[PDB]
């Protein structure tokens, strides 16, 4: 099965390896970046994506950050098509919305594109990293992209490509992910806990703003001690949870106050640091509810809310979701094009609509002054 | 300063490194294990510690696992003393208790404070990770010439340096949900415990158990110190740890009953042939952050065991030579050197007197449950 | 440009890097071997090639080892064509000759010129070592589905990428004295030959032979791509290569007699049970760098074999599809695309016609020596 | 028995590893450099050592380079004693001589014997390369707090651990022809010397000089300990070493004249405005392996210098505290502990008395050549 096979797997008399099947070799990040380098067009778009995100997060730009795209990418061809459509929507709304495409590769729980690119229970991580990076180089010739850092190694292969990132709810409390965020070159968002408490996300924001010293993988692929500077461009993501939804004006108000009390936002000159996820907890795992969540946020914006920095929306070419058929009944090749195999997404129609609603809300808020 | 310095730190026009100060070189796990190898005495004790833990967790042995020891070890000499005292108690109660010394190096803190033996072996606020790993591994090799030890996995890299020494382990509460630590547990050589959620719910710990029981493929650091893709087999020797939470303490018979039912519904324990997979943490949330409550919590578990409880596999207790805790003096007033011997600098622990009493209580409970 | 560029190149106030331009990333050997694995056909051919070489080197097989092929391979397509031709000759003469194709990738450049397939696969003065390793390994996996192959170890790292593929190897004359190459030889899985020194001395090759037979401990690159301390077992399957030198040619019966005596005196081959440990290079110094002389050198060795010489284990011959050599045209007037197919761009080789002839001569010499048993 | 042991050693059915016993982990150069860093004192001395060597090799400074010191260092304390004595001599003659201490760790041996400080620091036939590299680097850091040092490059990896410390270097005679060592020299930060061939001819050294002056691209070990492709700039600060050979000794005025002409013909030295690129080794072949001959060779070179010779850039002399040499006693007779202090265990050296005399002669020769 595996390249280097542990001949001693399952021998419990051994001291440390008998639950290791074996190992597969990995291209070092240096190597993968050499094979798939960035052009100047990549650099311009990625750097512009980071600057535009920071300017909103610092209250210098009155647009809204919109992280929007598939729950997870299983089909690079469909993702590039989607990027072409979103790019056009982006040019229409660039006066009001800073659109960043959601380029997530994995759903925590199918392990995702990097872990299992062939979607067949074979694990071809090295190939998956290649497929992932090449697609990201193609995506960022069109528009900036957003990522989820679920692990701490794979950012070494891909982190030059992101203009904004997020820590998964299941790892907001993880010291590993807070240290990771303190050394990334782009703003990072921290989701409230799965039980809906905001504390862990506020804690993560503060931890990530400080320098750290910690063990980590480096670009040649060896483990070293890293020193980070601290990342002050981070924000929280309201994403629902066991206590119910938290996109409403009352939850936003409690969140604004928590940020002030924690001394993260000056209440007299406030920076916007609240992103609302329209999906996941906040939609009750029903994609038809995402436009309703977005509209509620849009209404708060139109009425003068100035600390919501943006929204996250799970969106695809076609709405809904699908399971992967058995290889018996067609396998991966029998999947519908442009349709998520993880969380259900809104289709391209609701997407055009939701984007239009948000842009009007930004226009409405300008009228208020 | 740092060894390799990013001359470009803070230059935002750069694509990926401007929040990296630099790097310090790290001895690979291979190097450290070579300098501090295991003797055959080490291997015998560690393996026996693992075999005994599994036998209890598989319902093949009716003794109780007692993971007991300092909150965090800041003083390797005091820990070796404590280890000798605990070994004697271990010989006395070996008929009823499987004693495993708690060998934790750090108390996770979201706020400031001592980062632990690995990060700051000098207890002076410096970062000397290479030294700390040497100190830690050497101490563990000395400890496991006496008795088995239990470890806490807070990250996924430092286990590569130390995991050959543990007879049982636990994931920190703050990463029970983390896929990384669930993958880690699936490849370890010994049973791993997962703590209940901050809200007192078992779901995240049930999820972790099931995730850990399956094989995984993931990026990982290897003993030569390079990154590879590793494949694990899955770990079916894992268990849950009741440690309280916002709903209060959960060591009581009623909380244990709900926990048994939750495990059965999640199809983790057949309720008709039940394997004991509940470990009760007697400290932290379950003691109201008051060490004098730890013997009471233990007594309550002992009462349940004595009356026939057969799904509690063991207890965790924070125990030291002298009870309580102490702050580290300001270097103004003597620094680390002015510390009292054998007293925690993190969570308050029960002293050796309370420890002997607690162990006798639990042993009597196991004897009591046999008479039924 | 280079991938990681030393921003401080030429800053003589610095302690250690100011003559380093930079670095390019390298696939670790494990990675390259994972992408280009050996089939069972590869293994059977490679292993049989090693078994047959040893059996001749231990005097258990009365055939002749013939290492024959291009001086250096610059064109993988031509090398596969050549290998197909050489395979047929191998079936013809397998009763008498153990034919192993010469799969060398470069001619060491004391001054200037093409650095070889690994160092410069595009033959254009660009350096593309990572690509060169891929091309090299792929070609070897293709070659050894046809016939066993022989290599030259010029450096100590690139064997980590390729050494599972060779059935016999040789150390360059300019490094027979190198402790590095002697330690290297002690850990290889196949017989290794040591060439006599550039000044015509046999001592340095004899010294290397004994050094290579002992276990060693030394710094080395390993398959994951990190440097470790390796311990070897020692290689007792090594031999010397007579290749001419400043003292003139040394393929004649007189030099062969001197070499047998030196080997016996050095306690390298027991004079009472003598094993064949002499390989004659028909090119380089022994042909006066004139490819037309190689068949004459081979015939002279053949005569010695036919008259009963029993310590020559084989011959080395530089052979290509078409004889001679050619320079690389200026990119101005064509570049590599204007090279003659199947013609060396390093040392001049004999063509395919002379090759069939030389092989027939050597095979008859083995037949002749069998008749002396009467 | 080795750290990682090949379970399949000697299985000839395997494709590539059956002549490998196993592996031992190695501290990477980064780690070793972190533990034993250079102070500013080190840097000033090492850099001044390089700048003075270059100035002489470029004919901007009319002193003589004297690389002088033990054949090999087996005892770091005695070497530090020697360096302090030589430092005093260096201050006395700094007007005429640029003194660089010879800091060699091994005597190359095809034959059996002590493998040197790095391979066998304990001088007991064991292999403890990690320990040896630590001892070696720490000593070099101590030596270069006193005076610049000269090294010999026998392999291409261990220079990664030590090359920040040398102010001048040399390729071993057995690898002057080696492409690997020519590439190495093109990337080093200090002048490098190439010895004439065993047969007394200059060809291999001339070729090596020209190859080293050009940029190269090659596989190499890097400071983090991984293998990469390195690109070098070329080293035009290299020179040749006359060291005898089968044609006899080659330190005499006739041999120097032939060497001058060969360098000019090879277009390595401007024949009209000559830069000095000839270093005369007073030991080894040129002394008939008899240390008492070294001062005579030196006096002969001094005679040439005083009479106007301007293309000899320096001398190498094997010098120790006490003259001669000694074998390492067997373990039943005492072992390394029974060694005489300050006495070579490899090549015989001249002692401290001959050393002072030789240096005074050479300085007078430089003074003489100025009076001219």
């Amino acid at each position: 099965a595996m390249f280097i096979q542990n001949e001693h797997v399952g021998d419990r008399s051994r001291m440390e390896d008998w639950r290791i099947r074996g190992y597969d070799p990995l291209a070092p990040p240096d190597l993968l970046q050499h094979e798939f380098p960035l052009s100047d067009k990549n650099k311009d778009i990625i750097l512009k994506g980071r600057e535009d995100t920071c300017n909103i997060l610092n209250g210098k730009d009155d647009r809204l950050i919109v992280v929007i795209g598939p729950c997870s990418i299983h089909d690079p061809e469909a993702a590039l098509d989607y990027a072409d459509r979103l790019h056009k929507l982006s040019e229409k709304h660039k006066g009001e919305l800073h659109i960043v495409m959601r380029a997530y590769l994995e759903k925590p729980r199918w392990k995702g594109l990097i872990n299992d690119p062939d979607i067949d229970g074979s694990f071809q991580i090295n190939k998956g990293l290649r497929i992932a990076r090449k697609m990201f180089v193609q995506l960022t010739e069109k528009l900036p992209i957003a990522g989820e850092m679920l692990d701490t190694i794979s950012p070494q292969f891909l982190s030059d490509l992101f203009s904004v990132g997020a820590i998964g709810a299941r790892t907001t409390e993880s010291q590993l992910h807070r240290e990771l965020a303190s050394g990334l070159s782009f703003p990072v968002g921290f989701k409230n806990g799965t039980d809906g408490t905001l504390g862990v996300a506020i804690d993560a924001l503060r931890a990530a703003s400080h320098p750290h010293h910690f063990l980590s993988v480096t670009k040649p692929g060896i483990v070293s001690i890293v020193g980070t500077e601290g990342n002050q461009d981070c924000f929280v993501i309201l994403r629902g949870g066991k206590q119910g939804t938290n996109y409403d004006a009352k939850s936003v108000k409690e969140t604004k106050e928590a940020l002030a009390k924690a001394k993260v936002v000056d209440p007299e000159n406030p920076k916007p640091r609240i992103m609302v996820d329209c999906s996941h907890g906040n939609s009750n795992k029903n994609h038809k509810n995402q436009p309703l969540v977005a509209a509620d946020v849009a209404k708060q914006i139109s009425e003068g809310e100035d600390q919501i920095c943006g929204l996250m929306i799970e969106s695809n070419i076609n709405e809904g979701r699908q399971d992967v058929p058995p290889a018996d009944k067609g396998g991966k090749e029998a999947l519908k094009y442009g349709c998520s195999i993880t969380d259900a997404c809104i289709g391209i129609d609701d997407t055009e609509s939701v984007l239009e609603t948000l842009a009007q809300a930004i226009k409405a808020r300008r009228g208020l002054k």
